[PDB]
């Protein structure tokens, strides 16, 4: 599909059996969602930028479909204000900019 | 063009007559520079950030050029950890989103 910006690019996503809204985020290295469990180990994290850090945990391998879309990768789980889809699973599903 | 991002999407931009590296993200609102010096009023704005709400300093109307395509609209200052590109600029050149 071709999203445009004249609204925030917010699709639905699967992860974890469940199922969330999300923001298509170019400008995020990572993918961070919102307090949630997820299987297997994890480590400790920062991140941030306006407004300051955070911090998270990190699941790396971690299963998740964006618009139909199956993708694999590391997720961060924290105190985010928005479930944002990074670069590292936008790559894997072959998002790209275009103008 | 195309953009792909297994890598920052990093660009050009051109405002004041200077040259500057942005990044465009389409996770954010609104377009904000680094510390800088712009023509004219500026009025107070809060944007929200992975830790939080800030103040920054608001300029209308602003000329400016990404990836060699003209724009001219509203461009925040502030302490951002990166010049940042947003959607409100990004809909001005006609950037989408593909998958
Ligand atoms: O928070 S920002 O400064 C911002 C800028 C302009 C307008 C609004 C905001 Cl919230 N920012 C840019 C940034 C920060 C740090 C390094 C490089 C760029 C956002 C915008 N998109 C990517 C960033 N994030 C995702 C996000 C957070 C809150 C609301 C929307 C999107 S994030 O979490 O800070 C994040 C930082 C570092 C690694 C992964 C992630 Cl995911
Ligand atoms: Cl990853
Ligand atoms: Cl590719
Ligand atoms: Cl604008």
């Amino acid at each position: 599909p071709q999203i445009t910006l004249w609204q925030r690019p917010l699709v639905t996503i699967k992860i974890g059996g469940q199922l969330k809204e999300a923001l298509l985020d170019t400008g995020a290295d990572d993918t961070v969602l919102e307090e949630m469990s997820l299987p297997g180990r994890w480590k400790p994290k920062m991140i941030g930028g306006i407004g300051g850090f955070i911090k998270v945990r990190q699941y790396d391998q971690i299963l998740i479909e964006i618009c139909g879309h199956k993708a694999i990768g590391t997720v961060l789980v924290g105190p985010t204000p928005v479930n944002i889809i990074g670069r590292n699973l936008l790559t894997q599903i072959g998002c790209t900019l275009n103008f």
